[PDB]
């Protein structure tokens, strides 16, 4: 695809039989989601935001379809105001910024 | 150019006749920049993201060069831990997410 940026880059993501939407986010080191019935336990983490720092729940080896493409990685769950797909998962599906 | 994303996409910018580096941020609705005086009048605004909210001086019709591409737009001035060229100005230089 070749997505223009006049609106938010929200794409259909799927994860362990859960259809959702998410934000392709070139300024996000990590992928961060609001909830999902993920692999039980989670090693805790801290992530950096514009308005301070938040505590999240890290889950690894996570299979996720993004916009068609398959991806494997580290989905954090945290108090995010929108499902964010960061560079860790954007790399694998070949996603690049262009101008 | 075509920017892969294994690292942060920081680029050279020129703003207020001052050279900076700044992160190309497709999740950001607005453009946010660290302290500096710009010309013209500002008006208060709060923006929010991860961690919570910050306060900003919003400036308008602010001429800005980005990886050597000219652009007029709204630019927010406030204490971000990083300069962010969000979607408002990305649409001007013709930026797209390609995969
Ligand atoms: C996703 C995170 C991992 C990411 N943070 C990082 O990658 C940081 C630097 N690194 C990191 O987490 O590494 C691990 C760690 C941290 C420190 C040391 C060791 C361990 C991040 O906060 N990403 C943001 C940029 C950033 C990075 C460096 C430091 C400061 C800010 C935007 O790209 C990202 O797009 C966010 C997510 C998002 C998108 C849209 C909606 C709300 C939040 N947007 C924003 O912060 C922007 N806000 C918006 O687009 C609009 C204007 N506001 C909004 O819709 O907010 C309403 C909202 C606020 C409050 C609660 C409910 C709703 C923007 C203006 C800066
Ligand atoms: C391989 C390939 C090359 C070129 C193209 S394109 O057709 O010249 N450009 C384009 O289509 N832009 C927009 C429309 C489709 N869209 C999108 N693309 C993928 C996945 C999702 C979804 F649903 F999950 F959200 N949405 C937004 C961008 C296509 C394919």
């Amino acid at each position: 695809p070749q997505i223009t940026l006049w609106k938010r880059p929200l794409v259909t993501i799927k994860i362990g039989g859960q259809l959702k939407e998410a934000l392709l986010d070139t300024g996000a080191d990590d992928t961060v989601i609001e909830e999902m019935n993920l692999p039980g336990r989670w090693k805790p983490k801290m992530i950096g935001g514009i308005g301070g720092f938040i505590k999240v729940r890290q889950y690894d080896q996570i299979i996720i379809e993004i916009a068609g493409h398959k991806a494997i990685g580290t989905v954090l769950v945290g108090p995010t105001p929108v499902n964010i797909i960061g560079r860790n998962l954007l790399t694998q599906i070949g996603a690049t910024l262009n101008f």
